[PDB]
């Protein structure tokens, strides 16, 4: 195959982050890249299926929003290699940095981020993690989506015990994510809510929620629909096409969600108008 | 599969001529250029260009590379490219006169240098490697491609092309003179030949070896190693001429060096 890198060619560098994802490193060949290894001995049926399909999801994306797969090694270890993104996470930027963006920023921010998820649902990729530390800003200027903590090991188990592992998601997780009451109940739709969730962050610069002081009150009263983000906390130069976009975008029937070729058309309309 | 269905695609401003037919702004997704041939029926020579282009340009997954994104077939050929936005290489240097820091300008040579290694690798020659083909996307990130018209070669045509030693006298060592040619715009903020009226002169003199580019207008401040990694590219023989492993090496360790 065209994108396996031969050993030898990666020069492996500094040790970026460990986790259930693997091991992602800094590298170089032919430029900057990010190196993500998934084992360090004989890779077992579980690490060599994870790594097949990453591959396969990532090979099928080519979009200026989308982080930018580059190749994959199989020996000695399993890699998957892909650019390097220099900069931070949308999340690290409002809730951890006190990053102050303009409002046309902000909604450049929510233009590439719908433009990319548009391309992954036109290529029948559901993310099923969006949220804001998945949304890179490289260079300041442009995003870049991925999933920067993909858990190798699936459970097999619908359950309770998912929600701790998920607990950096439980925020963006729509109301039929959070009750699991399909085997897997991921959709282009839970993407769009997870979507909303961002266009909160973004509007009123803070998580939803910031008053429930544990997750899993959290859990319960989200999955009983009677816990809501409070939009009347956008901030006072948020435009009415976001209040409303927003809004519909975390309603609680799925089916009654605007789909991302819609968002976007929204929100380029909107830029316009600012521009 | 990158066939992109019919509908898809709202074509829009005219951008002007590719290295085939029209290219455009569009939307698809968010931005795109779309270069079109706007033909009823193409010929076995259209379809066979069409052919090379994607074939070599799916081939390619690089930040410093043109981001191919899909084509389609009906009704007319059709290249779907990532939209750049700003101006290419050429542009700034010679048009707006944008004065870089040097350090920029190292950086621009480092990213021109990752993307040619990144084809030479591939063991794709561009062909035609000249400012006007280094698209500074975001006015930050080197993006290659061959966008003939929508942003004019013997400048950066190494002797044994210029001269037309033979009927394919192009090779690695041909797009490295190009680069050493990119290298002395970036390092004098002039083209070579710059006081040489006649094209036909320039033609004659760089292929016989008794015109070559004026080392002597580099910049105070330009960084020895790049000089002479310059002289190096632009080696008369093709064969003393450095490869792309070497030259990115060179300038990431004289990059290092500076900051
Ligand atoms: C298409 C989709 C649904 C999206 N969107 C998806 C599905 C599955 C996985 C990924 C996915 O993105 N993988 C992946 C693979 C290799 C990596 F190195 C990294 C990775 O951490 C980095 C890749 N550059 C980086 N620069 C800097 C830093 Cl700090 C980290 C990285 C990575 F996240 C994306
Ligand atoms: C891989 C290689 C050897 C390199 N390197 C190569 C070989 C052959 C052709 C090309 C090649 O680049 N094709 C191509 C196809 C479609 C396009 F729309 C455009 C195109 O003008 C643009 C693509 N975005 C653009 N943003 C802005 C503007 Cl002003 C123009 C464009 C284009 F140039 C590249």
């Amino acid at each position: 195959d065209d994108w396996e890198i031969p050993d030898g060619q990666i020069t492996v560098g500094q040790r970026i982050g460990s986790g259930s994802f693997g091991t992602v490193y800094k590298g170089k060949w032919h430029g900057d890249v990010a190196v993500k290894m998934l084992n360090v001995t004989a890779p077992t049926p579980q690490q060599l299926q994870a790594f097949k399909n990453e591959v396969g999801v990532l090979r099928k994306t080519r979009h200026v929003n989308i982080l930018l797969f580059m190749g994959y090694s199989t020996k000695p270890q399993l890699a998957i290699v892909t650019q390097w993104c220099e900069g931070s996470s949308l999340y690290h930027h409002l809730h951890a940095s006190e990053t102050k963006f303009e409002m046309k920023k902000l909604i450049d921010i929510a233009r590439q981020t719908a433009r990319g998820m548009d391309y992954l649902h036109a290529k029948s990729i559901i993310h099923r993690d969006l949220k804001s530390n998945n949304i890179f800003l490289h260079e300041d200027n442009t995003v870049k989506i991925g999933d920067f903590g993909l858990a190798t090991e699936k459970s097999r188990w619908s359950g309770s015990h998912q929600f701790e592992q998920l607990s950096g998601s439980i925020l963006w997780m729509a109301p039929e994510v959070i009750r699991m009451q399909d085997s897997n109940p991921y959709s282009f739709q839970s993407d769009v809510y997870a979507f909303g969730i961002v266009l909160y962050e973004l509007m009123t610069g803070q998580l939803p929620y910031s008053n429930i002081n544990n997750r899993d009150q959290i859990i319960e009263m989200v999955g009983r629909g009677s816990l809501s983000p409070d939009l009347s906390k956008v901030r006072s130069n948020c435009p009415k096409r976001m209040k409303r976009l927003m809004a519909e975008c975390l309603k609680k029937k799925r089916d009654e969600r605007p789909s991302f070729p819609r968002i976007l058309a929204e929100i380029e309309e909107l830029a316009r108008e600012l521009s």
